[PDB]
């Protein structure tokens, strides 16, 4: 579309006491639920494990990124991962 996507930085925090940072390309029209999934798709980050933190976060996973303050690139979010995990597709 004429309007490009935006790049969102996400801080990943694990129960296993390690922290990583990821950059996600999306649009504010997206939501955490959708976003959470791509992160799962992208990083195999179990959506169950994924604890997403945004200053403008709402318990509702469905609300848009824009509604969570992600209006453009340079926006940053925080993700926490549980001790649990997932299984490899292959």
């Amino acid at each position: 579309m004429p309007t490009q996507d935006i790049r969102l930085w996400v801080s990943v925090e694990d129960a296993q006491m390690h922290t990583v940072t990821i950059w996600l390309t999306v649009r504010p029209d997206m939501t955490v639920a959708s976003l959470k999934d791509m992160v799962f798709l992208d990083y195999g980050f179990p959506p169950v494990l994924q604890q997403w933190v945004i200053g403008q976060r709402l318990a509702r996973d469905q609300e848009t990124l824009h509604s969570h303050g992600v209006r453009q690139n340079g926006d940053s979010a925080y993700l926490y991962l549980l001790s649990a995990r997932n299984t490899s597709l292959n």
